[PDB]
């Protein structure tokens, strides 16, 4: 690597947290989930902590539907769980035309409803109210439900219960259980961030009962509007803040999340520009456009391999002519952002890890996470800063991350499974 210039280093060292920063940050969190999960103070809690009813001890419900939506395709499947969980299964592709996919939301779920029919007639299962749950399987990248009822309703000819899904960070904990039965975390590291976990049933104090565990939905991105994070917020957090949707609210998600990310970049391209240390202090009128810096330009410029070929096209789309030195500040501007992401992220993740080892009296826990989202998937380096970080905040903790695998969809069968289960707990 070349010696860095200084001036630019002074101004990408602002994002820099060092690991007291971050146990600071870790143990604001632990306290903001204490709050939701008390019943004292769950109301007024910025972080809801939310029971899930996705208990560690599961009513019977026999067949179901798991419909599982692509692109541009999608799988119909027909379940059967068994008692030690056997996922039984049998499926069909069936792949969207063009009228049914270019037409209105219920066209499409007409044309849904209709394969649907199709596949339980190809099954003489027709007899059967079955449950339906729903599961997502887009290609990775920077309602359903309503649909499919009302078009259900539209056909009139046979019946069917679609469950509300369940949050995507518990649909990521059961799919990678499924894999790996230490997973009793979920992470999504997407456009948002959130984590769910099993938490021990005496500490969910909105449920009553205090034997096993129940999942529970952090719903994290709230941290921070108490000033919990204010410390560490820089002008570019501020600014990103400022001009969103919802200024004041989900600051840690807005450190973190994929939303964000390519902003706050832009962002600090045009102080570094407006310092005289980048494109000459011309910067571009699509470089000046808010949102014009695409998250997706962080992790492909990161992924560049040290030709600046990736960055250089990145730079030349929003009308700059960066010189070799324009693109390897931006590289690390890049760096600078999405790094501390990833240790923002691990600050959280980490309070939870922390607050399990605690609760379950372990001296030492050994236990999996299952993660998802296109930040920790596509971006590259950001898992294993992440993972890193992590661990250097969770001495006594062996942890695992695993991202669950499609396979023949067994794992993605066993969420919808749970969702019916639940929803037939909660008597629907
Ligand atoms: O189905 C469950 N709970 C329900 N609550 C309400 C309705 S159904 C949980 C979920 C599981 C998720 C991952 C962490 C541990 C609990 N669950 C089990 O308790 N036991 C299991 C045993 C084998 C298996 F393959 C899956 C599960 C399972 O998902
Ligand atoms: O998609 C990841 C997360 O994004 C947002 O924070 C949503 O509020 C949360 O429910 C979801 O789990």
């Amino acid at each position: 690597k070349p010696m860095p210039l200084t001036l630019v280093e002074q101004i990408l060292a602002e994002f820099q947290l060092q690991e007291e920063d971050l146990k600071k940050v870790m143990r604001r969190m632990q306290k903001e989930m204490d709050r939701g999960l008390r019943l004292e103070t769950h109301e007024e809690a910025s972080v809801k902590m939310l029971p899930t009813y996705v208990r560690s001890t599961p009513s019977e419900v026999g067949d179901f539907l798991s419909l599982d939506l692509g692109g541009t395709n999608f799988r119909v499947m027909l379940v059967k769980v068994g008692e030690q969980w056997s996922v039984k299964t049998k499926h069909q592709m069936y792949s969207i035309p063009e009228d049914a996919m270019t037409g209105t939301a219920e066209m499409l779920f007409d044309y849904i409803s209709e394969c649907i029919s199709d596949f339980l007639d190809k099954h003489q299962m027709k007899h059967k109210k079955l449950p339906l749950g729903f599961t997502f399987s887009f290609p990775v990248r920077h309602n359903v439900v309503g649909l499919l009822r009302d078009a259900i309703k539209r056909r009139g000819d046979f019946e069917m219960d679609v469950v509300a899904m369940v949050n995507d960070t518990v649909a990521t904990m059961i799919s990678c259980y499924y894999e790996d039965h230490q997973c009793e975390v979920g992470m999504i590291v997407g456009t948002g961030c959130n984590a769910c976990y099993m938490e021990e049933m005496q500490n969910v104090e909105l449920v009553e009962g205090d034997e096993g565990r129940m999942c529970v939905n952090t719903e994290w991105g709230a941290f921070g509007d108490s000033g919990e994070l204010d410390e560490f917020l820089l002008e570019y957090d501020r600014l990103v803040d400022e001009s969103s949707a919802n200024p004041g609210q989900q600051l840690y998600e807005k450190l973190i999340g994929g939303k964000y990310m390519g902003e706050l970049v832009r962002l600090v391209l045009l102080r570094l520009v407006d310092e005289n240390l980048l494109f000459h202090g011309e910067a571009s009128e699509q470089l000046r456009t808010r949102g014009a810096f695409e998250t997706r330009f962080v992790s492909q410029v990161e992924s560049d391999t040290g030709d600046r070929k990736q960055i250089y096209n990145i730079l030349s789309t929003l009308g700059l002519r960066p010189s070799t030195t324009d693109c390897d500040i931006v590289r690390r501007a890049c760096e600078s952002v999405s790094t501390r992401a990833a240790h923002m992220c691990s600050a959280g993740l980490a309070g939870v890890i922390n607050r399990m080892r605690e609760s379950r009296s372990e001296d030492v826990m050994r236990i999996t996470v299952g993660v998802d989202g296109s930040v920790y998937k596509l971006h590259p380096s950001f898992k294993e800063r992440f993972h890193a970080s992590v661990r250097r905040l969770t001495p006594s903790c062996e942890i695992t991350f695993i991202e669950s695998e499609e396979g023949s969809g067994r794992g993605a069968a066993l969420v919808s499974a749970v969702a019916c289960k639940k929803a037939c707990m909660l008597g629907q």
